């Protein structure tokens, strides 16, 4: 499974997406039910977001706000009321650090 982004919004638009897979436990990149998330706010809860950036679409967020989101992209935590599917969790990924 490969991935690629091109643009802040894109990065985020994907972030919340990729993250989703985790919220559910999936391993592959799943899509977020924006519609349902729009029509029904009681779908997926988003927390950990940065200060000044509420749990909403990145479309309403500017490059600035985004730059932040992607920053706390780790903080951002999605909640899926629905039950699990079946797949061991993967807390943190780790890797090289810039500093």
């Amino acid at each position: 499974g490969s991935s690629g982004s091109s643009g802040l919004r894109e990065q985020v638009q994907d972030l919340f997406n990729k993250k989703y897979g985790e919220a559910l436990g999936i391993k592959y990149p799943v899509q977020v039910p924006y519609k349902r998330i729009k029509s029904n706010p009681g779908s997926v809860i988003i927390e950990g977001l940065p200060p000044g950036i509420p749990f909403r679409k990145p479309c309403t967020f500017g490059s600035q706000n985004l730059e932040r989101i992607l920053a706390v992209a780790d903080k951002i935590k999605f909640t899926v009321t629905r039950p699990f599917q079946g797949l061991i969790p993967k807390p943190d990924e780790s890797g090289p650090s810039s500093g």
